[PDB]
RNA sequence: GCCAUCAUAGUAUAGUGGUCAUUAUAAAUCGUUGUGGCCGAUUAGACCCAAGUUCGAUUCUUGGUGAUGGCAC
RNA sequence: GCCAUCAUAGUAUAGUGGUCAUUAUAAAUCGUUGUGGCCGAUUAGACCCAAGUUCGAUUCUUGGUGAUGGCAC
């Protein structure tokens, strides 16, 4: 044929081989997406269980993902080295991630709320990104940077909400308040101002959420500082 | 924070500008898909109108996509030269497109099909690919390429479909038929033993889809030798 | 062998068909080289001359350059869109092009230097890199890009060197002198306080030097607002 | 500047961190090279004395190249994981060493071939590539590819050209003899047929040469079942 | 890495130191009718990239690029 | 492209040709209680990358990389 000659164009890419590689898809637009369907404020438990839903059949449909961390609008999906899933083609695993997110999310939220219909101009969307990490100890300290920005965000939008729900701040009030302001001084915002303690908040919203092949258990618990938890388990490694 | 350093391992890929932009997203595994939803032979009406409307919204919340054309489960879009969205990141781009495609489907599927809930197990997936072409010519040669392969497939499915349906062949008994055969003896095969005319299909079936930013036209016609169909349209160049 | 499969983590990019490509070379440390081997300041014209001759011979060499402009320590080359040359693979161009203008750079020193016996710990060294271009417009607007610079530098050299040289002034107090200065300023400078014409200086100083297939032809001229130079050198744009 | 915005079509390639780096080059069309200069076949000496001190100065003046090794026209160099050499660029680095290998194989030549001076059109060039290796497991298996490659190519050209000068075969009769034969069959044709024992061949014929960080050490040695050589390196690991 | 063979239309194939350089399909227009099928007619499309030899090179000699077949890891 | 100035902990900031090299926040454990908040105490972390000079270099001299501020398209 005479037109066959554009395939010639297309570039694939071919991730590094025995990398560790991390896929992590994130929600587009979720903040009007969440002020459209009207979600629970600060953290809406039911949307955060539609994630972890579309998380756990995801990681349960390809035996390759070994780990996923998630939290508001973003989850993250460890591949062990080795995988050979679509011959480790960039494209294919990304556009593949970002469509079985979209699609999972969509069902599970028709499962969830069957009462808040989805409508066409708003619809799930997620995008996927794939990085390569050469040594486990940055698995690690990925795992903890996400950690770490889920406590950070959680914290900021809980105080946040509660200056605005709680007391009867506008969200411009509210942000300008929080300004140049620090975890201690969110806190004690909270408490003193909004009577609220920080610590008493669910487990899921602070922490996050992890599912870990084991079986697939789920835990809200800290992945930072405890190395036992990752010791205990070698195969994350492997 | 110590561990935010993993961020700088990301590779970003920006697009070379002032070039066209293909992106084309394709259905994963939509063989069996149609098996499943048990989708009219050779060609499902519905489902294309699906495919379509699926399409037709993605472009019209797009205003860089100049044209698109789409076939079977196949679809693909034309993004103008100069089309900076997502600053031409191909991860951003594709993904989008993906999970576009795939939560749009969705959503018409539960239009057009009422009757056939989708199953979690069974959901419309896409992949997507971005290909660069660097002048026009290349552009009109790629959905020339597409067309004639829209033309090739329908005409293998119709003969194919038209052997186990109308001859009551097996599927094995119609591929082993086909086998070796040239377009001249499939047009024979299904004029003489189905009593099918290929002409007389419907246009839609045989062209592929062409959806044109003029408003948001519709068109089922060769785009292959018609010159006056593109020149016509000066602003697909620009 | 049980050692090979090593083979499976290169990997090799090749640049999009039917695209310009731009090779430039630029010479590692030319300062310190300059003053090594004692270059005539603020124009040695024999070291030009190696350089000249030694891009003329790669493009002697190999048919695809269609032109080459270069000035100073660096050298610019077109390869036509259409070049298959080593199936368009990035690094076997790139190196190739380094090693060959290192190699004949030593060669045309040891014929024009044979005073000057090169150092093992001096000897010129390039980098090379590829650009793609999708329009001659900025290929245009590239060789214009090159030559401005060669304007600038020259001039902004030849009235430092000529304060330092004429004046005898310290290159310290000669660039706190031309601090601020513009172009006209210099120019007045040069005539008035060296007695020196600027207009009158060597057009391959000011100009720089192209090499063109016509048969290779070296022209020292403004390639920038000159249309008709390249109007009537259509085979550049093919 | 209107010419510069040309500057933005470049692509930068930023090889992964905390990877260890492989940059392998190779002499560009040195058979034809080998007979020009009538090099001593089926190994010239001095030519491969020229390759070592080109690369032992290279060695010598990066520190961050940890281990060297090279047979025939090839050296490969191994760069520390942590090596943050021109940023990791990948243009830098390949167009560099190959640039560095051309111009110090031009250098060193003169001072063993005083008697053979370089043709213009014959000057070694070199290619240049970039592989990065996540684990110093696929390391020694790399070098262990290249020094298995040394010892076929090596036991080949010797056998071959023992067959031509011993039993004065024609290049087509010693080609149909070798023809089907393994290592074992080219040991026991040079011992039995031409005699020559094999295993009396100089040590950097068959196993080529080795220039590793200690000062700068030369081997000839097996590194490929020697596992004691490289536990007692740990500085090659890190 | 080595030798052999080879480079022509979108694909697949014959030929030449010298006319508009073949043949078969595929492609484009017209006509007949069974439709875009079969048949008849017309039109359109190429000799890897350069140098050199020569009156003239697609041919011959050289170089560079590219591909297959063998043999060997 | 030119010149000035600068390179330290996650960030932000003092000082030295020579002891375990500051201080303030952030982080880790214990304790108090109002909570992971205030406060007390204990702990963790670093001087861009090489060479030369030197007994010894984070400091000086040189070079390479990177960043900011002014001036110019």
């Amino acid at each position: 044929s005479k037109y066959e000659y554009v395939k010639l164009f297309e570039k694939e890419n071919y991730l590094l081989p025995d990398t560790y590689i991390i896929i992590r898809v994130d929600g587009k637009g979720f903040h009007k997406f969440s002020q459209f369907y009207e979600f629970e404020k600060p953290n809406d438990l039911k949307a955060l269980q539609v994630m972890n839903s579309a998380a756990e059949k995801l990681m349960s449909k390809y035996s390759d993902v070994m780990l996923a961390y998630g939290d508001s609008d973003e989850y993250s999906f460890l591949l062990r080295k080795n995988c050979q899933l679509y011959e480790r083609r960039e494209m294919k695993l990304t556009t593949l991630f970002s469509s079985l997110m979209s699609t999972y999310y969509m069902y599970f939220w028709s499962q969830y709320f069957p009462d808040k219909p989805l409508h066409i101009d708003h619809l799930p969307n997620f995008d996927a990104r794939a990085v390569l990490y050469p040594d486990f100890k940055h698995i690690r300290n990925y795992f903890s940077w996400r950690q770490v920005d889920c406590h950070i965000n959680n914290l900021y939008n809980t105080t946040f909400w509660n200056l605005v729900l709680k007391l009867k701040m506008t969200p411009q009030q509210a942000e300008q308040r929080l300004m140049g302001t620090v975890a201690s001084d969110k806190n004690e915002i909270l408490f003193k101002e909004c009577g609220v303690n920080y610590n008493n908040e669910s487990e899921m919203y602070k922490k996050g959420t992890i599912i870990v092949r084991e079986e697939l258990k789920i835990y809200h618990v800290d992945i930072i500082n405890d190395d036992s938890w990752w010791k205990s388990r070698p195969w994350l490694k492997d």
